[PDB]
């Protein structure tokens, strides 16, 4: 296929994400290579090179084609590439499970693989659950979250979906029923903690879990919070007994500064979620990882097991490129590298703040934020990234980047250049 | 890198397995550490030892392990880009999957939505009916409903059409959606049954958005078969209620039932259809959801205007360009031909268990081969027994079945079978 045919049969077959079939106003464009930090777009009938400053939303820690990751895969791929985990088990899994054991949060003991965020949020909200029945406290059923958040697209994830204002706001009165606390606010406020601990004790007995994104809110609004709230939201767990749930697929493997969010807090969940740069984005695989504690009363519980079971459960191929991209970014001084990412997006982004059109500046480790006063119409914001030679992926009224780590300060640089134009744009028709 | 026993330790320690318990399982996980064409390599007190992959991995590897086209697709597409993000951007593997299955699929179906697994396309599925009749005005129709004995998929929508006793429903009362049941369908063909399917519908017809079943082949509910007429009933009752047809092939895809799909043995297209197990082979986690014309564009006039779905590695380009090349592999061999001798050796090689004391049925469908017996059947006496004839099955309840590699040579198929009897034999002492 050419480039003109892949749109020919893109527009006649192929769903995009939150998208229309026939009503887009602007059209996808034909991606066809990617390497290092770099995808090969076709612009006009021509090849050209841009960035991916998105990493391929959140995917491409160490950019496309690393040697190291493919070299993984490969090798796994000449020796098994599949078989099933029903009564087998092999080696890539348990090279990924002991590393991702060990660099954690304390205390998450066992691992359960899947193939999406989205499946492991529903298996994190499982284990929450029979938890309690294991416990003799099936009362225990819902979940609470704050508002503003972001779990994933299948029926429970999208449960504590913010329900105002969310992509899922829609479909409130066929999900279940969940219980919010207002916004979590940037600032550090002992008030909000207080009232979130109160608006908990009321609900604490019909209540599994409380699920949140740590640090981060990545697709309802891009919102950075004080890592203190994590370390009340512990206590709060702890002493009401009710499970904590973090959901870490956006955040984690040294997105936000941390390996994990999480330790910015210093704090370890009941449960965890992990995805998006788990395989270095290579392949599609999560985990969801839980206490000894929930899968021993999980295990001696009537039920006597966790009743989910992926058919490619602990896939060996996305497992082997796992661990390798696992081992590369902790064989590194990542630490150092996401710092001067940091550094860089600060810099570079610090003219946005004057803007007309700009509400807020706001950097992350390697994640940068520009919010805007109005939403980013791609129509015109997509051309201008890519006369800059970058890819960017507005949403809502943000301009933001999570570059891969590979980035030089020179390209960091070109990112936050076009972001910054992109914004310009916004506030001038 | 790990030694068998380290493997053991790491995974005994750490790994939840499918259906399972962490520190409470009877029978220990056997170490694979190979696979090649229709052959598992596994660890037996400590020697390699090679045996038949009779369960094709859970339906997956129907071309078998390492088959040299396969690999070098994976291989090709890895040189010049691993994945990028599916929003605001296409490519090739993504248009040449499309196209493919469009063309492939029952009569009418050219919409398609990639998802990471089967599960995960249930619920798209799902979400396209539900979004179907609210543009349509109708969002009173809601609910699903199913016969019982089916199977389809562990997230939390997916667990409520499933059979209430296979998804033990038990531990999860009004946890799940409360969806409307007909009776178990019968393998032969009565009327009467359809009659009474068509009068329960009638009666909930305002608030159902779908049917939703497993055609053919009733895969993990119990490996049962039912007369593909029942099919051909379904999709006139639904035509005249107003209740779209939703086919879920994720186990009979691609071959597997003698059809290129099991609706082709009715000759029916239903209104939305599910694949994904075989879809790439085998070798990575792939599904898609594909849509009738109308079924897309009532969604994309509605309200709504989008369908709020889009997995973070949708259309990932190394599952797709597996997938091409799976289906293409299929297409260009006689593989209905092939299909027929495989259903004709699994006949032949089952007879025997037959006349056994514990047997209650032997039935083949395609490439599928049962034995039910009358209790359930022990696996730590069941799996060395098949491993003592090179042979891994993977019995469930009391059921001792296969769906060999189409690979699989005459002689493979004798040695599967003759395994699957002697299961059968040890079972009823
Ligand atoms: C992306 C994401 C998910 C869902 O992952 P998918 O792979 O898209 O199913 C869930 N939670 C958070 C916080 C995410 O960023
Ligand atoms: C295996 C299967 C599913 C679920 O697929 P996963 O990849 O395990 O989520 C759904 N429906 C049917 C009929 C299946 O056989
Ligand atoms: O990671 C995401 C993202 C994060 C922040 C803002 C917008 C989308 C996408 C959310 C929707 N599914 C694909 C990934
Ligand atoms: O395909 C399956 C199956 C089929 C028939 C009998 C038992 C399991 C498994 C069902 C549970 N998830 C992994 C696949």
């Amino acid at each position: 296929l050419t480039p003109e045919q892949i749109i020919a049969v893109d527009g006649a077959h192929l769903w995009h994400p939150y998208s229309s079939i026939g009503r887009e106003a602007v059209s996808p464009v034909v991606a066809v290579a990617a390497h290092g930090a770099w995808l090969t777009l076709i612009r006009d009938g021509q090849p050209i090179e841009v960035l991916d400053a998105m990493s391929s939303w959140w995917t491409a820690i160490h950019g496309h084609g690393h040697p190291a990751l493919d070299q993984a895969l490969t090798t796994q791929l000449r020796v098994m590439n599949h078989v099933m985990f029903g009564g087998l088990t092999h080696e890539p899994a348990a090279r990924l499970a002991k590393l991702l054991v060990d660099i954690t949060p304390a205390g998450l003991d066992t691992v359960f693989f899947s193939d999406s965020g989205s499946v492991s949020v529903e298996v994190a909200a499982k284990m929450a659950l029979q938890y309690w029945r294991g416990r003799g406290l099936p009362g225990k059923r819902r979940l609470m979250t704050w508002r503003g958040g972001y779990h994933g697209d299948t029926f429970l994830a999208m449960s504590i979906c913010d329900p105002h204002g969310g992509m899922h706001s829609l479909w409130t009165d066929v999900l279940a029923a969940q219980v919010f606390a207002p916004q979590v606010p940037r600032d550090y406020d002992p008030a909000y903690s207080a009232a979130f601990e109160a608006q908990l004790a009321q609900h604490a007995g019909e209540l599994a879990a409380v699920v949140v994104e740590p640090v981060v809110q990545g697709a309802g609004g891009m919102r950075f919070h004080d890592p203190r709230y994590l370390h009340d939201l512990r206590d709060i767990c702890r002493r009401y007994e009710v499970l904590l749930i973090f959901d870490e697929i956006a955040t984690g493997f040294g997105r936000t500064g941390a390996l994990f969010a999480a330790d910015h807090a210093g704090v370890s969940p009941d449960i965890m979620c992990v995805g998006k740069a788990l395989t270095g984005g290579y392949l599609s695989l999560a985990a969801t990882l839980c206490t000894a504690d929930v899968a021993h009363t999980i295990s001696a519980g009537a039920a006597g097991a966790l009743m989910h079971g992926p058919t490619f459960m602990a896939n060996p191929l996305a497992c082997a490129v796992s661990v390798a991209s696992v081992e590369l970014l902790l064989g590194q001084d990542w630490r150092t590298r996401i710092t001067e990412l940091a550094a860089g997006l600060t810099a570079g982004l610090d003219t946005a703040r004057a803007l007309p059109a700009v509400t807020d500046v706001r950097v992350c480790g390697a994640i940068g934020v520009i919010e805007c006063d109005r939403p980013v119409d791609l129509a015109v914001a997509t051309p201008a990234a890519l006369d800059r030679g970058v890819w960017l992926r507005p949403f809502r009224n943000l301009v933001y980047a999570m570059p891969p780590y590979i980035c030089t300060p020179a390209e960091i640089t070109q990112i936050t250049s076009a972001m910054v134009e992109v914004a310009r744009l916004v506030g001038s028709l």
